[PDB]
Order: structure tokens, then C-alpha cells, then sequence
DNA sequence: AAATTTGTTTGAACTTTGAGCAAATTT
DNA sequence: AAATTTGCTCAAAGTTCAAACAAATTT
């Protein structure tokens, strides 16, 4: 057959391990790391917009990368992400990618 | 100046931060590399799923389970948070 | 000159929100 | 015993959507 590829390992980054060998951990794990790192560096300072902070840090490069792929075609890009053409264009405005 | 970041090692064994947005690119760069014009259909709800999950995973761990502190921390409604927790089944 | 995409608008379908309250749980 | 948090449900506020369709651009 084909071999399973869990959604965990659909999107993946390159890491180095204890034996200095290149392996591919999930993006999940990068996100986890970053948050662990963000809390530790926080020091009892108040936070109240973590969702939008993360979302910004993820939408931008998804958009960046997807528009490169469709050589700048929105209809394709929006179809490709699964979102209305108008909201893509709204998101794009928000980060100044138009 | 950039708050969301991850650690990296160079060949000369030095650790060093880089923004998470640089990871997300790589992932996508890689996702697209390994497709070969196979249609992609629902990519926004995919990455979102791969980012919501460990964000919820970590903020509950941080707020010791406190749904209320968690929502307030994330800047979303207390009900939205319940719904997202059903979505990935983290009851 | 043919097809396809942009840039808009419209209204309907859906989602998030703030508040309210009893009942359960933590302090 | 007091304070806070859960689990719910209403409504209003806000976003996403598909569909139009000229006007611009690309095949």
C-alpha cells in the first residue's frame, strides 16, 4: 500500500538531534517550543491577546507562501486555502501584502 | 523585539533564536515541494489546526486548567474557548 | 477575442461575543 | 463560608460567505 502520514507530520521542520543527525519534527513542536519560551520570558507580566498574536505569526507566512505559489492569483489562492475570495483579500490588506 | 521565537543550532554549535514565522514558511515550503501539482483544497483550516492545538495545549497547562484565566489570557470569549476544546477534543 | 481575474456590492448564513444564572468546585 | 469557575442559554454584534457583474488583465 502507501504508508500513513499523520497530520502531525504533514507540515514539518528540520531539527538536529543528540547524535547531530537531521530529522523532521512537526510544526506543532515548533509552536509548543515558542510558547514555552514565551511564558518563561514573561515573568508575571499580564497578557491578553495571545490568540491574535499567534494567528498573526502564522497567517502572514501562509499568505506569503501561498501567493508565491499561485504567482499572485487570488482566486487560486483563496480556493487553495478554502476561504472566500473576499476574506483573503481582507486578510491580505491587514498585513499589507497587496 | 519579536516575542514568538524558536531555537536553532548552526554547524559551529551555537544556539540562536529565529522567529516562528520562519518555521512556518519552511514547513509550507516543504509541503509544496513534495506535492507535484496535486490539488490542495483546505490549507487555512489545516495550518490553523496545527497551531490552535498546541496553543490550547500550552495555555491550559499554564493556567492550571482554568478555562476562565485561559480565555482571558488569549483574548477570546469563554465560550469560544470551550468550542475550540471540543473541536480537538481536549476535554 | 476569449477566458479569467479583479474589484466591488448585496444579503443571507454562520461565529463570536457579552451577560445572566444555578449549580460545582477551589480558596 | 466566601469566592471563583463551570456549564449552560439567550441576544446582539461582528465576520464569512456565495453570487452579481462590469472593467482589467492574461492566456
Amino acid at each position: 500500500m502507501f504508508e500513513q502520514r499523520v497530520n502531525s507530520d504533514v507540515l514539518t521542520v528540520s531539527t538536529v538531534n543528540s547524535q547531530d543527525q537531521v530529522t523532521q519534527k512537526p510544526l506543532r513542536d515548533s509552536v509548543k517550543q515558542a510558547l514555552k519560551n514565551y511564558f518563561a520570558q514573561l515573568n508575571g507580566q499580564d497578557v491578553n491577546d495571545l490568540y491574535e498574536l499567534v494567528l498573526a505569526e502564522v497567517e502572514q507566512p501562509l499568505l506569503d507562501m501561498v501567493m508565491q505559489y499561485t504567482r499572485g492569483n487570488q482566486t487560486r489562492a483563496a480556493l487553495m486555502m478554502g476561504i472566500n475570495r473576499g476574506t483573503l483579500r481582507k486578510k491580505l490588506k491587514k498585513y499589507g501584502m497587496n
